[PDB]
């Protein structure tokens, strides 16, 4: 059989979302995500424009090789863009085998290995108080695990706050909107937070925070160590890390667990991180870091050092994102968690999937495939819209870690 | 002062080559190379579609905040499209910066280091034999040091062989050329060919060889100790880099230099490379990399372990990038050599630069600004015409490094 064709397609049902679809001489078509936050055409170009006219012709039962092909092929490797376009290309693929075998993704995976999917939701509150209201409202729904982000006094539009309760859309202008941080007036508030949260809701509960990047080592140590009476799930991107050595202060002064990783595209961004023991969770997912057939090579190696996976699921990455997320979290050992934001009603609508949500956690269907399609009619009603991701500034305008 | 546009141009004078000019509401306007072989047009999205609005109302003078803004505000760090987008705005800037300044731009770096520009030219031939003839040619024109590939009985169309005599371009068709390769057979030619040169043309000239990623870090420490009796100038490329404990072994057994980076994009790709003293030149670009602003950090780190700049110059880094490479090498301390591939007439044509060639060595101009411009009329008769680079298949079929 040969792929007669890979088109993409553009839709914005609250946010974008562009979704490749390849189709073959058999009939049988499978679609993957391809949505790069706040630079999606530039992947929509890098495949209709030079992927795509490849693949065409070409044996689409043949997943690592085409893999291979797209990866090495490109010649410049890695990247946010490029491994996108393969990430794409790989669901694709993996979602006609899965079709054609006749089973739902995880089987071919390897099976179950578990029931339901862990999640936490996205707590959040202009200070202290409303953001304790809001992770009781999570508690209050079930959810075994929340992550709680607070606007900082002084600091304007802390990450994680003021744009969505049961959801974050930080896209939210058609120029980057520009956020303010201080690190020191922030070290001095994020502890008490937690402090509050333990001191109103016990210790039950797994807590998580997302320090996107603010830190350096030196002060994520900090910060890590002031957390540690309040027993947390996770402190999150602490620190930049195109440096993988920049976990290592962190790691040496606290235990309180470590993840990183939503802005990883290959194995190569966290071998490092994962070898030298600097992480607990890592955060790449099926969409960022290359699909099925790579994200899988990360978790094996996150596997030999007991480091646990923690996909990343904001509301940019699709429900076609989320549904091969969900097969391979049902069958990947060292699953850790979920990371669940809610998708709008119209996304629900474009992008149909077989799998649902209960009392903390998600479930994938049996659907042949990875379950999930797209609506293209429905997507069409749509059309696109420029949204920028935020920058952060320091107070004397440096610019930032968003 | 102000950016009024930020206009992307391509152009296909011989080969494509996209360029970024930014203009400003005081007059004087900068370009920038972006192009990217073989995925072109991903760029021309990225900067079009999302960077360059965001440019509009920026103050140009900012070259470094700029930088900042694209390189943390994307989010998704670094990328072979990424960085091409920031190192296009990036050479628009300084270029900009220069004009306004009243001097080249070598001048604002630090000033001149040394008057001419030491280049390799590159020899091909299908077998030993007309390798070695084509040295000869090279020799005679007055070049310092040349790079020698040979094809090899056997294999199919070995790297840098039969696209060109002044150069090598291998993006040769509408869709990637399939090449073959095998390890051994190569193992036993190579030497060979390095070995014949030396007894026909002594060791006064300096020889170099592209390794083109085809050997394991084993293979290549065997072929760097068979080719230390001819005395290289560098083995380059040897062992894909994605990880950079690739060279470990490498380095640890032959005393050939190596050399590594074309395909680099941030200082991220080699800080291991250069702090672990595992190569001697490191050969990322102004394009490649980010721009002056980055490589300028890139060469920093590696003089401090005595490595050497020694910049890839194929032909598709248009001449924009060509001028800002040259301007930078006559200010770099830590110099090694410049690649020189040729462009064609028309290419020279469409982007008119002060520039020039002798007798071995490239000399820039003392024109403000990086002394390169797009002549837009007749850039607009040449259409953009899909290419793409070549990938290579062992004998049985398993996707290889081109
Ligand atoms: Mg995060
Ligand atoms: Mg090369």
């Amino acid at each position: 059989m040969k792929i007669t064709a890979a088109r993409v397609i553009i839709t914005c049902p609250g946010r974008n979302f562009v979704t490749l679809k390849i189709e073959t001489d058999q009939g049988v078509y499978g679609i993957g995500d391809a949505t790069l936050n706040g630079r999606e055409l530039s992947v929509v170009a890098y495949l209709q424009e030079h992927v795509a006219p490849c693949l065409i012709g070409m044996d689409p039962r043949r997943i690592e090789d085409i893999w291979q092909y797209v990866y090495r092929g490109a010649y410049w490797r890695r990247g946010p863009v490029t491994m996108r376009a393969i990430a794409a290309v790989d669901m694709a693929l993996w979602d006609i085998k899965a079709k054609m075998a006749g089973m739902p993704l995880y089987q071919l995976l390897g099976g179950r290995s578990r029931d339901g999917i862990m999640v936490y939701g996205h707590a959040n509150g202009s200070d202290i108080a409303e953001t304790v209201e809001a992770v009781g409202h999570y508690i209050d729904m079930g959810y075994k695990a929340i992550r709680a982000q607070t606007g900082v006094p002084g600091i304007k539009d802390a990450y994680g706050v003021g744009r969505g309760k049961l959801y974050y859309e930080p896209a939210d202008a058609s120029l980057p909107s520009v956020t303010g941080w201080d690190t020191r007036k922030a070290l001095n508030y994020v502890p008490k937070l937690f402090e509050e949260l333990r001191k109103t809701y016990g210790f039950d509960h797994h807590l998580l925070h997302d320090g996107h990047h603010r830190y350096t080592p030196q002060e994520a140590a900090n910060l890590g160590k002031m957390l540690e009476p309040y027993q947390l799930f996770w402190l999150e991107d602490c620190t930049p890390a195109e440096n993988q050595e920049a976990f290592r202060l962190v790691r040496q002064h606290t235990v309180t667990p470590l993840a990183v990783g939503e802005i990883f595209n290959t194995i190569w961004d966290a071998k490092d991180l994962i070898q030298n023991q600097l992480i607990d969770y890592i955060r790449a997912t099926v969409v960022g870091a290359g699909g099925l057939t790579h994200l899988r090579r990360i978790a094996d190696l996150a596997s030999l050092y007991q480091v646990r996976t923690g996909c990343h699921g904001a509301t940019d990455l699709s429900p076609v994102t989320m549904g091969c997320a969900l097969h391979f979290d049902t069958w990947v050992p060292n699953f850790g968690i979920q990371e669940y934001m809610r998708h709008t009603e119209e996304t629900d609508a474009v992008f149909p999937h077989d799998y649902w949500f209960e009392k903390g956690e998600l479930f994938v269907g049996e659907t042949p495939g990875h379950g999930v399609d797209i609506d293209e009619e429905l997507a069409a009603k749509y059309p696109y819209k420029p949204a920028y991701l935020p920058v952060a500034r320091l107070e004397d305008g440096t610019m930032w870690n968003w």
